[PDB]
């Protein structure tokens, strides 16, 4: 009844952190990230990162439900909120 998404840090620098996004239940879900301030995406494996504006969206290829993105700090550090939507 309804899905959700953890985002745990994995390696964290003095520049750029990564995320670990994940939800359960269904794999066509849509991980929305509403990233802080002008932070932005250098890199997304298991899943694709897009969509401009000050919001941010994720959509899955055909992987699984498991997926990283890579923000940069840029003056922030708190990680974007995942949502899922879609099932």
């Amino acid at each position: 009844t309804g899905c959700s998404v953890t985002a745990t840090r994995a390696e964290e620098w003095s520049d750029r952190f990564n995320v670990t996004y994940s939800v359960s239940g269904s794999s066509a879900w849509t991980v929305n990230l509403a990233l802080n301030g002008s932070q932005t995406i250098q890199a997304s494996w298991n899943a694709n990162v897009t969509g401009s504006g000050s919001t941010r969206t994720v959509t899955p290829n055909g992987s699984g439900n498991t997926f990283g993105v890579t923000v940069m700090k840029n003056g922030s550090s708190t990680t974007p909120a995942a949502t899922c939507a879609g099932s």
